[PDB]
C-alpha cells in the first residue's frame, strides 16, 4: 500500500511532468513496416486538433498527436543543460554502426492514461508496439545514463524500480472509446514479428 510520502511523491513525479518543457529526445531512428493508410478506419486523438489543453507546451501532452508520430525508439528524456553531454556521447560512440542494431516487435501494448496527461485536458491513450530489444541496446542505453545524466523513468507506483519497456508508437486514440481502441490493436497485431532496422540517433 501507498503511504502519506509516497502519495505526496506521486504528486510532484505528476507535477514535474506536467511542467517539464524544452527538453530532448535521445532515441534511435527506425523504419517501421506499418503506412498511415493501415490504420484508415481507425480514429486518432491529436491535442492540436482538441479544446480545453491547459499546456500544449507541457510534453505530457505535446506530442499526443495522433498517428503522426516519428518512427523512433526512446532510450531517455532528459533537460535541455545535457545536449552538450549528448552530443558528447554520440562522438564516443562514433564507431558504433547503429545501423547493425535491430529490434523484434512483440506485442501491441496500449499504455495506461497517464494522470499528467488528463489532469491538462488530454483523453488519449498510447497505443504502442513492445519490442525486444538485444544486449547492444540495452548496453548503449545503460553506457547513455551513465555519460548524460537522464531522469529516472517513474510511470508507476515512486516505490517500483523502472522496467524499461522499448517500443515504437503507433499512435494515440481515446481513452474513452473502446471498439476503437480493439480495431487499433487487432489492426498493430498483424505485424507482430517484424524486424526493426535502426537508422541513427533521432534528429
Ligand atoms: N504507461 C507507460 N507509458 C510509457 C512508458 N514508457 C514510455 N511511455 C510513454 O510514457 C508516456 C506517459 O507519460 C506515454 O504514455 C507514452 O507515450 P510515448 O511512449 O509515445 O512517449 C512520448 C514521446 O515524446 C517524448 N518525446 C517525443 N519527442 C520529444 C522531444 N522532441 N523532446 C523530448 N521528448 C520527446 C517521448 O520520449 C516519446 O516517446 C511506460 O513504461 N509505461
Amino acid at each position: 500500500s501507498a503511504t502519506t510520502i509516497q502519495k505526496e511523491l506521486e504528486n510532484i513525479v505528476v507535477k514535474e511532468r506536467q511542467n517539464k518543457k524544452d527538453t530532448i529526445l535521445m532515441g534511435l531512428k527506425v523504419e517501421v513496416p506499418w503506412n498511415y493508410c493501415d490504420w484508415a478506419s481507425i480514429s486518432f486523438y491529436d491535442v492540436r486538433l482538441e479544446s480545453g489543453i491547459l499546456d500544449m507546451e507541457s510534453i505530457a501532452v505535446k506530442y499526443m498527436t495522433g498517428c503522426d508520430i516519428p518512427p523512433a525508439v526512446t532510450l531517455g528524456i532528459t533537460n535541455k543543460d545535457q545536449e552538450a553531454n549528448f552530443q558528447r556521447f554520440k562522438e564516443l560512440t562514433r564507431n558504433i554502426d547503429l545501423t547493425s542494431l535491430s529490434f523484434t516487435c512483440k506485442e501491441v501494448i496500449c499504455f495506461p492514461q497517464s494522470r499528467a496527461s488528463k489532469e491538462l485536458g488530454a483523453n488519449g491513450r498510447a497505443v504502442v508496439m513492445k519490442l525486444e530489444a538485444s544486449d547492444d541496446v540495452k548496453a548503449l542505453r545503460n553506457v547513455l545514463f551513465n555519460v548524460v545524466p537522464t531522469p529516472r523513468d517513474i510511470f508507476g507506483p515512486v516505490l517500483s524500480d523502472p522496467v524499461w519497456c522499448p517500443h515504437v508508437t503507433i499512435g494515440y486514440v481515446r481513452a474513452d472509446d473502446e471498439d476503437n481502441k480493439n480495431s487499433f490493436i487487432e489492426l498493430a497485431e498483424a505485424f507482430r514479428g517484424s524486424k526493426i532496422k535502426v537508422i541513427g540517433w533521432c534528429e
